[PDB]
């Protein structure tokens, strides 16, 4: 569901 990943430098994770 959510866009928690590693990238594009850090990890981003955004609860979409």
């Amino acid at each position: 569901t959510y866009s928690c990943h590693f990238g594009p430098l850090t990890w981003v994770c955004k609860p979409q």
